[PDB]
């Protein structure tokens, strides 16, 4: 089941079964999409911005301290992260 | 695994026995019970579970959350007015048997 | 066969499980459950408050992982969807938590949990 994590500090991007990977690491908190899906970012800054390529799709500050949700994500696609987040591949359905 | 998608416009339901039949546009019924997780982006109103609204938006926004739903559910994501980088979709992610 | 689940409620349903074996939760109590297994889950459910609760507690239910707070709700008027996406890890604990026990309406209150995966990273 393709995963990855950033990964608390001093942890960095970890990875599990990517084969053929389905993501790959840019920078630090930031990944790239190498595989169209639909995905699970989770995530926690406790005991900030989510961003997928561009621009914002959440802005933790407020009732729950999880990070992500579920999105459709397609190749060259990115995520940062502007304490850890992590992503998993639920499905590749035809069609995304 | 089962799931089923709505748009972007011009493109309707996509779909992947079934556990969804689609209504008409952007509605769609439940044909199992199971845990579901609705998703989608509205890109610029409200979303139902059998006329009643579990979530309103007013940015582009997040639609839905995970939600158990029977046979017979009816989905909708409803706009006030027509006046589209705007989908929305559903994965089932099981079927314990306490869901019925 | 699987995911391991579990799910507390609505009131009469107490605790129901499915795909135990081998267990990936432990019931504890009422609206209260433990980890057994590393992992990612996915924690779901719905609270609804009794929008006619006005005795003396102030209005607040929460989620609680351990001793944390991860999700609070003191809208009473709505009914509300609780959890998110959690790495978990064994003997963690999971509970649902009312500030006075008529601020939630029973009958049509629940939670539950799915596991999505253990990866062999988590610790």
């Amino acid at each position: 089941p393709c995963m990855a994590k950033f990964g608390p500090l001093p942890s960095k991007w970890q990875m599990a079964s990517s084969e053929p990977p389905c993501v790959n690491k840019v920078s630090d908190w930031k990944l790239e999409i190498l595989q169209n899906g639909l995905y699970l970012i989770y995530g926690q800054v406790a005991p900030v911005r989510l961003y997928k390529n561009k621009d914002m799709i959440q802005t933790l500050t407020s009732k729950i301290q999880n990070v992500g949700g579920t999105y459709e994500l397609h190749v060259g696609d990115t995520i940062d992260l502007i304490t850890y987040w992590g992503i998993i591949l639920l499905a590749n359905p035809q069609f995304i």
